[PDB]
């Protein structure tokens, strides 16, 4: 799960370096995807809250709208370095990466879905076990 993720995560990162270091001249900072996972999940929530719900079906010029509401300085690979979004970088794409991008930005959303669904059974399973321990004192 962290395994398919890690695949869109770096394609998106190569799309994201080359326009990013190409448009501004810096140079990215180090990749941390754990970091960068946390921003992610926080966005998450944020994202259905400004545009609308993440379902598996859910349309591209939805995503496309959610591309501006993701900023990249947040990011470990980009940190404070610039204002860029990720529709800023969409923008900079030819109309056969667009649709390559579109799907990689929605699968790694997905995929931040399930992560997030999997940490609060981590919780879960640690509140059970916490429980035990304080139903003796
Ligand atoms: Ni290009």
């Amino acid at each position: 799960s962290m395994d398919k993720l890690r695949v869109l995560y770096d394609e998106f990162v190569t799309i994201s370096k080359d326009n990013l270091e190409r448009e501004t001249g810096l140079s990215a900072s180090d990749v941390d995807m754990d970091f960068d996972l946390n921003i992610f999940m926080t966005l998450v929530p944020v994202l259905e809250k400004k545009v609308c719900v993440i379902t598996p079906t859910i349309e591209d010029d939805k995503i496309v709208t959610m591309m501006k509401y993701c900023s990249y300085q947040s990011f470990s690979f980009w940190f404070l370095k610039s204002g860029a979004v990720v529709k800023s970088v969409y923008n900079k794409l030819d109309d056969v990466e667009k649709e390559k991008f579109v799907a990689t930005f929605r699968d790694m959303l997905l995929n931040v879905q399930t992560l997030i669904s999997l940490n609060s059974m981590y919780t879960r399973l640690r509140q059970d076990t916490e429980d035990i321990v304080s139903d003796s004192k």
